[PDB]
RNA sequence: CGUACGCGGAAUACUUCGA
RNA sequence: UCGAAGUAUUCCGCGUACG
RNA sequence: CGUACGCGGAAUACUUCGA
RNA sequence: UCGAAGUAUUCCGCGUACG
C-alpha cells in the first residue's frame, strides 16, 4: 500500500551501482599493490605486449 | 547466463518512467479539454478557492 | 525505507500485467485475421516442414 | 542496446536480495557468538522482557 | 527472546567484453 | 599496459520494524 | 500451428501527496 | 487554479525467440 515512485526505485539502484563500482576501484588497487592477477588477467597482458611490440 | 549491467536496468526503468510521464501529460490535457475532473480533483479545487478566498 | 522485497513485488505485478496486455492483444489480432510480416514467415515457413514428415 | 526481459531484472533482484538476507542471518549468528549487542538491540531486548514478565 | 528490511564501513578469489 | 561489467566466499558497526 | 520475450505508439477512470 | 506520484479497464503496430 506504499506509493513507490519509479524515480525512487531508480535512485536506490544508482546507489547500489556506485557502491558496487567503488568496490572494484578499491579492490583493483589492492590487487596491484600485491602484484596479483587472475589467470585471465595475465593472458590479456602477455598478449597485449606481444601484439604491440610486434607492431614496430 | 547473460550479464546484466545495472547501468542498463536503470536505463530501462528511466524509460518506463518517461513513457509513464508523457501519458499523464497527454491524458491530463485530454481531460481539461472535456472539462472533466475527479471527485478528488474537485474537493481540492473547491477547497483551494475557499482557502484562497478565506485569505484575501 | 524501501526493502528490495518490494521492488521485486512491484515489478512482478507490472510484468504479469504487460503479460495479459499481450495475451489479450494477441487474441484480438486473431479474430481480425491480422498478422505481422514476421508472423507470415514463421507460419508459412512452418507448414512446409510439417507437410514433409509422413 | 540488447532487450532485457523483465523476468530477468526481477530474477536478478531476487538473487541480490537472497544474498543480503543470507549475510544478515550469519552476521547475526556471528554477533550472538561474541555476545555483542547494539544499543537498539539492548532496548528491544530489555524493553521486551518487562512487557513479557508483566502481561502474562 | 524470535523474526524482517535499511544504511554506512571495508577483505579475498574468479569470468566476460573493449584499445 | 589501460578501460568497462558480471559472478562467487567473507567480515564490522549502528538503525527502525514485528509477535 | 502452439509457446516466451522486446520496442515504440495510444484512449478511458480513480486515489494519495505538495502551495 | 497549479505541480508531483501511484493504482484500474482497455487498444494498436513492428520486431525477434522457442519447440
Amino acid at each position: 500500500s506504499i506509493e513507490i515512485p519509479l524515480h525512487e526505485i531508480i535512485r536506490k539502484l544508482e546507489r547500489m551501482n556506485q557502491k558496487k563500482q567503488a568496490q572494484r576501484k578499491r579492490h583493483k588497487l589492492n590487487r596491484k599493490e600485491r602484484g596479483h592477477k587472475s589467470p585471465s588477467e595475465q593472458r590479456r597482458s602477455e598478449l597485449w605486449h606481444a601484439r604491440q611490440v610486434e607492431l614496430s
